[PDB]
RNA sequence: AGCUAGUUGGUGGGGUAAUGGCCCACCAAGGCGACGACGGGUAGCCGGUCUGAGAGGAUGGCCGGCCACAGGGGCACUGA
RNA sequence: UAGCGCCGGCCAACUCCGUGCCAGCAGCCGCGGUAAUACGGAGGGCGCGAGCGUUACCCGGAUUCACUGGGCGUAAAGGG
RNA sequence: GUGGGAGAGGGUGGUGGAAUUCCCGGAGUAGCGGUGAAAUGCGCAGAUACCGGGAGGAACGCCGAUGGCGAAGGCAGCCACCUGGUCCACCCGUGACGCUGAGGCGCGAAAGCGUGGGGAGCAAACCGGAUUAGAUACCCGGGUAGUCCACGCCCUAAACG
RNA sequence: UGAAACUCAAAGGAAUUGACGGGGGCCCGCACAAGCGGUGGAGCAUGUGGUUUAAUUCGAAGCAACGCGAAGAACCUUACCAGGCCUUGACAUGCUAGGGAACCCGGGUGAAAGCCUGGGGUGCCCCGCGAGGGGAGCCCUAGCACAGGUGCUGCAUGGC
RNA sequence: CCGGGCACUCUAACGGGACUGCCCGCGAAAGCGGGAGGAAGGAGGGGACGACGUCUGGUCAGCAUGGCCCUUACGGCCUGGGCGACACACGUGCUACAAUGCCCACUACAAAGCGAUGCCACCCGGCAACGGGGAGCUAAUCGCAAAAAGGUGGGCCCAGUUCGGAUUGGGGUCUGCAACCCGACCCCAUGAAGCCGGAAUCGCUAGUAAUCGCGGAUCAGCCAUGCCGCGGUGAAUACG
RNA sequence: CCGAGGGUAGGGCCCGUGACUGGGGCGAAGUCGUAACAAGGUAGCUGUACCGGAAGGUGCGGCUGGA
RNA sequence: CGCGGGGUGGAGCAGCCUGGUAGCUCGUCGGGCUCAUAACCCGAAGGUCGUCGGUUCAAAUCCGGCCCCCGCAACCA
RNA sequence: UUCAUG
RNA sequence: CGAGCUAGCCCUGGCCAGGGUGAAGCUGGGGUGAGACCCAGUGGAGGCCCGAACCGGUGGGGGAUGCAAACCCCUCGGAUGAGCUGGGGCUAGGAGUGAAAAGCUAACCGAGCCCGGAGAUAGCUGGUUCUCCCCGAAAUGACUUUAGGGUCAGCCUCAGGCGCUGACUGGGGCCUGUAGAGCACUGAUAGGGCUAGGGGGCGCCUACCAAACCCUGUCAAACUCCGAAGGGUCCCAGGUGGAGCCUGGGAGUGAGGGCGCGAGCGAUAACGUCCGCGUCCGAGCGCGGGAACAACCGAGACCGCCAGCUAAGGCCCC
RNA sequence: CGCAGUGAACAGGCUCUGGCGACUGUUUACCAAAAACACAGCUCUCUGCGAACUCGUAAGAGGAGGUAUAGGGAGCGACGC
RNA sequence: UCCUAAGGUAGCGAAAUUCCUUGUCGGGUAAGUUCCGACCUGCACGAAAAGCGUAACGACCGGAGCGCUGUCUCGGCGAGGGACCCGGUGAAAUUGAACUGGCCGUGAAGAUGCGGCCUACCCGUGGCAGGACGAAAAGACCCCGUGGAGCUUUACUGCAGC
RNA sequence: UCGAUCAACGGAUAAAAGUUACCCCGGGGAUAACAGGCUGAUCUCCCCCGAGCGUCCACAGCGGCGGGGAGGUUUGGCACCUCGAUGUCGGCUCGUCGCAUCCUGGGGCUGAAGAAGGUCCCAAGGGUUGGGCUGUUCGCCCAUUAAAGCGGCACGCGAGCU
RNA sequence: GGGGGUGAAACGGUCUCGACGGGGGUCGCCGAGGGCGUGGCUGCGCGCCGAGGUGCGGGUGGCCUCGUAAAAACCCGCA
């Protein structure tokens, strides 16, 4: 029921150099969170640990009917992707210095929920600022 | 930014070791106030101490002087 | 018995490793994004040493309340 | 003080023409208006332009300026009245009467407000026309308060040299 | 008339060098204008985005990437994917060392590579009519340092 | 083709020639407007040439290279596939959409090139691609080679056509161990879209644009219509 | 009589708090316009009034820190 | 609870005439512009016309009736 | 003389 | 005809005890250049304050055939004003007057009262006065500005004429399409087999997820291949009865109701409502039974009788 | 001197707020006195005087022996915005 | 984006207006459907049928405190005038006759009167009011009347006036 | 032969809409609101079947899907008495009754260790509070209580009152 | 206290929009996780009972030798 999601730092901070729409296995009850909006992916990616995907450190929401059946909310769950796909990534990481960063959790026509997953770079747009005068006179005493 | 009505002054007392509205009677309208009265906040004050180049700023612990307090407040007695 | 601070500049004393805008440092400037003399450790150094650091408070720097010793066109400041 | 001087200094009272609008009459015919370009609008109900007469309001072209006066705000047709400031000269008189001034008091543009009056233009608001993505704006048509007078308040300003 | 809380490490004045201007002046280039022929319409070729894929290798991304690196992709190229395989290896040597030392011929398994496999067997250092033994190139085995990477980073770089 | 021979065109060295050099007008001078002679004009026309630096431009995938990472694998070998896939979009080009055009024949006219495991003349065979002999060439000497557009005179008759040549089927030749993904051509069928193109946009100031072919590179073949060069025909316009 | 203290009633000053609200600072590369600085594409700023989501616009006047 | 009024493209709406002839704005997709997004320009495309049953040759059109939405009433006691 | 933003 | 109440206005008189606040002025002072202004005093202003008379009537209580067809008590509002009030006067009926309520206008005003038209009209309610005897309804249809009324027909009576025709029955002959029942049709249908179009991957393909057929099942007011009881009509008969048919006079009635049966509406509710066939009450509750009780059961009351037999119902007593 | 001194009688309960109406008034005689009506004030409109308007068939009268700062009507109802 | 002539401005806002509604928070109270202050998805405020304020004022209306109290828990006592007795004068509305019990039924559906039972000597006086569908007013609400008025109007038709 | 949505269609006028809480008259229980009645759809109660819960176990407690009643207190339906009047909501006051019980007294089961409680059977003899808000019955609360009963009696009660 | 409504969207008809692990099943040859294997093929089969060996030997039970009976230490302390 949730509209299209957006990790809004990693949109405008890695370089997308193609997506997947992934799978994530919900571990019973972090739904209705996720399906009205309680989602923030600040400090997270989707890592494997040597042979699968967890999509790491996402914090939701536990819902509020389970008024004693929470969920520790910010956690690793069980990404889903092809195997020839999920073993070609397990590659690829080391392979290519890569970060895999979510852009969205989005719905589909089966009602679940898919995490889009997206490649990184970096898009290394930090500018290192050239030296202020107080420095590079120093470095030319030393030169001196 | 006005304040004060024992407030300001006199006379006559009373009390005090003693002057004094220190307190009481009668009369007189005075006393104070932008040189900061009144109200509020803070605060024991000073020799000093610290700092400062000095001027000054801060502070008043210990030591020394003085006031005030002795659970809060009032009150006299005794006695120099 | 020798420890404590500090080593980017101010401020005296610099390399390596680990970290990768994280963990953290910080008094200001700022460092941290994979070669970090600014973070964590080791080496080395510097300062002080039974102390070294931090904090708070005060004075100095602060000529930043300017009497010595500032200004007022545009900088804050000329009153219509 | 004596003699003058210049001045949009201020206030009162008149007064003059141009122009705008409106009215009235004469003529007039298919448009005028408007912009960068248009439409809205005004117009065959005789509009615009043009002539003549009248009303009434406001500002005063040229002179006129890099000017003058005023302490500041400001102040501009011309006349008269009342009146301030200021300057020159004479060196005539007073004999330091001086200067600045917290608080005061007065003045204080423009806007604004009150009570009347006046209302021609201009014109916030407002309505329309385009404009533009949108336009609450620029541009254009209209259009009230206001602008104006008198009294009375407000007392701010890039009240700046 | 006129605060503080809180916050910031600046706010700000003049001036300079630039950059910019829907600012000016002057000057220019196929920049416009004047022209002629095109693209965009269509079919194809090639390159790219995207999608697909097991992989559709990677890089280039306004001009200044897009008939580009690629001035030759059936395998080679090929870096990619799939599968068969090999391990100090296609290689550069250098060491310890039984071995074979230069090397030729095939058979079998196999997609090929690879792996398993049998016949001829070295002048020379040499003391040699001697048994031969130290032992010099090269080559295979067991190892060793290491080779190798079209793995990442052209914001760490040279070069261009 | 030579016998005689080098006159020339040429070839490729070395030289000259063009500099405001002359003269006039303007002008302080530089220089400008013009003229003459010259083959040439005021940088004669083109190249190569691209400053201090910017885009933290591009390339670690040409190489070299610091760092980190893989080291029975991210290395290495091979077979097969992919790099060519396709719902579409884009960029660059090619052919087109015709009668100034197209088809067949015939005859001209280039430079630049490139070739001993190559170029292949000239025959024979096959309509043809090519195949079998084999001449010459160590290449200003032989070859690719035909030049094309032009011209000649025959066709077509404004027609989606004798325009177009995409597509698909069939017959084949070469290269290569290998043409199915995916080669090139040849031939015979096929004959589509397309009848000058939206909003926009590009190229060009003289041998330029336009049109036409040729060569080379890499290369077994080739994806080539690309790129790099060469010449043939050869414009309009630039008021500003 | 005065008298500390207690009460009552009403003042003053200061402080905490108070649904809600007006603004203010400050976040993350939010939305919305483009107001300013270039004749900021309507010269700007200010007084004041009115209006307008909003910067702001317009009127009257000033100023030049505009031509 | 009873009247009357709508249902039409992603949304908001024209509509559709006895039934046969379906669109408009924005949005959308592709392009063009732009350094890039806006805006603007060019090509189309999108809908069981509220479901359902009815007479009809044929329904979105006309007749019912049912579900959501709207506007009304729900008065006298 | 038009025309908003990174 | 009334403004002798009241509402307003006009003229002219009256009334308002007493206190209190302290306005403008005026006087003096402060102030200033002059003022504005600010103090004191003085003054006496007011739809000013408290408050009696007076006017009014706010809240409560009493009163309620009262003391009174508006009162009394307590409490209140105004009380020098838009005041109150005496006298003299004006205005009058769709008109006056109204500080507005449709209030007031002679004790009841959305249009006064009195007389007259006028014995208005009343589809309405009430009421209708002696006696006996005979016969005796209806509450239905059509139409109604009609639904409580009326016209006509139905039922009723009277008189006359006709003379077995009448209700009822028997015999015949028909008509019809209800109850039943059945799928022959129009539909709805349940299970199984067969098998056209969509769903599972869909190339032929896969469960009654699905037409027609097919056996077996059913249902219907708007279905009938059938279809009775009956009912209607005609004829031939029986039928002498407050039977009929016709003409004329007079009507009443057109609010019906219960019960039974057939149905509808309702809920397979109502002493419910709307019909059809009756019946009964209406008008027979007059009587018996039902305990009582119009319509249930029995039965049609001319009168009498201190006779009898009986119906429904009873038989222990009441 | 009383418990008590307007010693009896007459003789205010007060405050905080909120609505509505500015206020004082006036009304529904005889169930409503109010948040109604009026009210000064505000604007609109009409009327140049044989005035509009009203009453009356007409004269005539009110208007008014008034004259736009005046009358008639309508709305709102002090004041502030 | 559609419609309109135009889409409600300021100021108010669960209101004298808010249906849902006791909106939801606050405050007061122990507890507050009312009150006050707020937020405003205002069925349906809103600018001269004026809007929002407003000091004074009000026999207005709503809500709180304080004081005081027989208002009340919860009543009590006492006086006076009636009431009650006696003497005097002595009405009234109403009235079918009444020799007028209670309950279960029943009946035009709420009985003293009918049936069954059960109580019950005849007659008063003072009382209370439950019944006699008590009285009073030929319902004042509703309906019917082809009634009647008042009033309105872009009902119809007139007339005044213009 | 033509002029009728004279369609209110046997056609009142050739021509006609509203309101009355300012009302008035004639009438009606022919015709409503209150109440009663008949009914019992709805409401309240208990009653069957028992799937299914209740870890297990239909039944301690529950009890789907359905069914059968009772009671007349709700909202109604019907219009039968009353419109020549049956005064009408609530409170006060006084009560009285029913049981389908809220306590209290008994008791059964219990998923009843004890204390509690749940549910069901008997059981009206006695009780069943004081407040805040609202006109309120009813509710929401406050503080209690052993419990703060559900009703009827013309939604008891106005010839008793407000 | 009841009526309405959702607490993953065609008034049914499917699938974890496809994948990840966890359960189970299918397919094959890969010949082997395990193994009955299985016949063309192709023997004389060598363990007892035993003692010993390298530079001064605790180790090392057959890590080797060998039959009317006897041979070498592949490593460890290692002056
Ligand atoms: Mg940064
Ligand atoms: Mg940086
Ligand atoms: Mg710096
Ligand atoms: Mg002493
Ligand atoms: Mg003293
Ligand atoms: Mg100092
Ligand atoms: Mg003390
Ligand atoms: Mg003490
Ligand atoms: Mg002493
Ligand atoms: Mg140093
Ligand atoms: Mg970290
Ligand atoms: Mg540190
Ligand atoms: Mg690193
Ligand atoms: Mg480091
Ligand atoms: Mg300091
Ligand atoms: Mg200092
Ligand atoms: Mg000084
Ligand atoms: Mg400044
Ligand atoms: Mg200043
Ligand atoms: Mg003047
Ligand atoms: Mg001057
Ligand atoms: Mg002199
Ligand atoms: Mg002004
Ligand atoms: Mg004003
Ligand atoms: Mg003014
Ligand atoms: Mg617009
Ligand atoms: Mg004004
Ligand atoms: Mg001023
Ligand atoms: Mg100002
Ligand atoms: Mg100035
Ligand atoms: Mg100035
Ligand atoms: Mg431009
Ligand atoms: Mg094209
Ligand atoms: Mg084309
Ligand atoms: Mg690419
Ligand atoms: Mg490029
Ligand atoms: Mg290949
Ligand atoms: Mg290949
Ligand atoms: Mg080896
Ligand atoms: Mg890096
Ligand atoms: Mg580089
Ligand atoms: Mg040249
Ligand atoms: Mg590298
Ligand atoms: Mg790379
Ligand atoms: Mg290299
Ligand atoms: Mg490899
Ligand atoms: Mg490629
Ligand atoms: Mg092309
Ligand atoms: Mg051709
Ligand atoms: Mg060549
Ligand atoms: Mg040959
Ligand atoms: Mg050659
Ligand atoms: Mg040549
Ligand atoms: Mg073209
Ligand atoms: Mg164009
Ligand atoms: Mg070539
Ligand atoms: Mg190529
Ligand atoms: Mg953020
Ligand atoms: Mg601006
Ligand atoms: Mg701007
Ligand atoms: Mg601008
Ligand atoms: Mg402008
Ligand atoms: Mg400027
Ligand atoms: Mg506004
Ligand atoms: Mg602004
Ligand atoms: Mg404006
Ligand atoms: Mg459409
Ligand atoms: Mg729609
Ligand atoms: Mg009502
Ligand atoms: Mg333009
Ligand atoms: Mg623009
Ligand atoms: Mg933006
Ligand atoms: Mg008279
Ligand atoms: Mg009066
Ligand atoms: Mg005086
Ligand atoms: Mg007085
Ligand atoms: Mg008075
Ligand atoms: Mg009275
Ligand atoms: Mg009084
Ligand atoms: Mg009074
Ligand atoms: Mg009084
Ligand atoms: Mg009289
Ligand atoms: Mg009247
Ligand atoms: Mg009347
Ligand atoms: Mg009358
Ligand atoms: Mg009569
Ligand atoms: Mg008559
Ligand atoms: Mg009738
Ligand atoms: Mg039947
Ligand atoms: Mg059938
Ligand atoms: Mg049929
Ligand atoms: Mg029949
Ligand atoms: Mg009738
Ligand atoms: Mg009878
Ligand atoms: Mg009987
Ligand atoms: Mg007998
Ligand atoms: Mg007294
Ligand atoms: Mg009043
Ligand atoms: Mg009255
Ligand atoms: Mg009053
Ligand atoms: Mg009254
Ligand atoms: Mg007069
Ligand atoms: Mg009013
Ligand atoms: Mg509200
Ligand atoms: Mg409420
Ligand atoms: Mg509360
Ligand atoms: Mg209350
Ligand atoms: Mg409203
Ligand atoms: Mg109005
Ligand atoms: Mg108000
Ligand atoms: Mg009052
Ligand atoms: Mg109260
Ligand atoms: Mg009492
Ligand atoms: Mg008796
Ligand atoms: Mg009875
Ligand atoms: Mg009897
Ligand atoms: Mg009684
Ligand atoms: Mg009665
Ligand atoms: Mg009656
Ligand atoms: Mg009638
Ligand atoms: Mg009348
Ligand atoms: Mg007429
Ligand atoms: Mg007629
Ligand atoms: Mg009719
Ligand atoms: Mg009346
Ligand atoms: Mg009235
Ligand atoms: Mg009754
Ligand atoms: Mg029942
Ligand atoms: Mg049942
Ligand atoms: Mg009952
Ligand atoms: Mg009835
Ligand atoms: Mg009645
Ligand atoms: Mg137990
Ligand atoms: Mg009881
Ligand atoms: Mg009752
Ligand atoms: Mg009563």
């Amino acid at each position: 029921m949730a509209p299209v999601l957006e990790n809004r730092r990693a949109r405008h901070d890695y370089e997308i150099l193609e997506t997947y729409e992934a799978g994530i296995a919900l571990k019973g009850t972090e739904v209705k969170s996720l399906r009205a909006g309680k989602v923030d992916f600040t400090g997270s990616f989707a890592r494997f640990e040597d042979g699968e995907l967890y999509l790491e450190n996402l914090y939701i929401a536990p819902y509020e009917k389970g008024s004693y059946a929470n969920v520790d909310p910010r956690r690793k769950r069980k990404l889903l992707l092809h195997k020839h796909e999920l073993r070609r990534l397990l590659g690829k990481v080391e392979q290519k210095g890569l970060t895999l960063v979510p852009l969205k959790i989005y719905f589909n026509e089966r009602g679940y929920a898919k995490v889009l997953l997206g490649l990184a770079r970096g898009k290394k747009a930090y500018e290192k600022r050239r030296e202020d005068k107080k420095e590079a006179v120093r470095r030319a005493l030393e030169e001196l």
